[PDB]
């Protein structure tokens, strides 16, 4: 067909889009991107006469109209979403709405920010005799068997998306599920963007280190012995 | 400098390498790739007069010699590793060995196969009111607090890398940690490669479905209610 193309933008760096992503983007007639969550530098890969829409200022129905009209005028349509949409992506709404209308689409994965964060930190989640797993979660209430404390019990590597002001709740949940105070932890803002910042520490001292970096906005926290390497 | 470039190849599809990855690869004088784990089609992006080495037939020290000699003749050196090396990547050996020699390097992340698997399945690990987390693990013995049964207790979404013949041990561990028999599950071989295959089912019937697909080799298993969407 001329499918609507859902494209993972990667974690911030211009060049961390997939080759496939880049081809579709650089050929798109209509692009719908996520506001300030997607790096604007990406948009420079688009055609001179491309029509850009910023979903951040749009309701669902407007995105869809924009999509449908792209299809009906035989225009290549790309919806750029941050990192990958299989982890915190809200792509279901748009898909169901397109089924409703009988519009073919496809999906092109991207590099998750937690992958970006690791490379950026030159670190490996899975490290022999230390951990063979990762738990990925994020921090208004949460069922017990899915809480940070509960996941902490495994003492494996963890990735936690948070709002940063909530640092003290999460540290205390980590200690509560039994991570020791010296457990290494890192907090990364805008992993792989030009402005990325990394605050390294342990469970006791990072609350302070985060406040004293003042750095606001959402972050990844990475927790575990795997930071010891 | 002229750093040794560690590059994530992505999950199999030629075009799912990052743009950055592609530039480095298409300019490399020396490439060291992982045997049959990396798709050979990628190698076609290399210069006519590029020197290819297949780590699969090499010990550590040979890789390093090959690296060092690239640097000393001012040759761009790319080590291509499958998916991303922060999850099951064994990049530590090569890095420590390069520190030893004082050789600058850098790291370029790629699309993990479990991301490839999701897009390929058009599915989302995190789905509102169903799960806000993912546990990523793999299946010769394993400590209790890090076993599949133990992780199963959270009833969240799981990704498990296995050898496929081991399907029955893992199903029984899943049920044991309390996933119900009707829990959807999928097994994917070579996610995003031309030959990828998807066996969809539930916990009771998938052991059979896998045997009767005969399909050998390593797979991803994906488990959870999140497959119900």
């Amino acid at each position: 067909m001329n499918k609507v193309h859902f494209v993972g933008a990667g974690p911030g760096d211009k060049e961390l889009i997939t080759l496939k992503g880049y081809k579709l983007l650089s050929n798109a007639d209509v692009v719908i991107y996520a506001g300030s969550l997607v790096n604007p530098e990406l948009l420079e890969y688009c055609k001179e006469d491309c029509q850009i829409h910023n979903s951040a200022h749009m309701d669902l129905q407007e995105i869809i109209d924009v999509m449908r009209e792209g299809i009906e005028n035989n225009k290549s349509v790309v919806r750029l979403q941050t990192g990958d949409f299989s982890i915190y992506g809200s792509i279901r709404e748009q898909v169901e709405d397109l089924n409703k209308l009988n519009i073919d689409y496809d999906c092109t994965p991207g590099v998750s920010s937690f992958l970006g964060a690791a490379s950026s930190l030159g670190v490996e989640y899975t490290v022999p005799e230390i951990s063979q797993s990762v738990i990925i979660t994020r921090m208004t209430p949460v069922p017990e068997k899915e809480s940070i404390q509960s996941y902490a019990k495994h003492q494996t590597s963890m990735v936690i998306f948070l709002s940063v002001q909530e640092i003290e709740k999460v540290v205390s949940k980590l200690l509560e599920g039994g991570y020791p105070k010296d457990t290494p932890i890192a907090v990364i803002y805008k992993a792989t963007w030009a402005d990325e910042k990394i605050v390294k520490g342990t469970l006791s001292d990072i609350a302070v280190k985060v406040k004293e970096n003042n750095i606001n906005k959402t972050a990844l926290i990475m927790v575990g012995r795997f930071l010891g390497e």
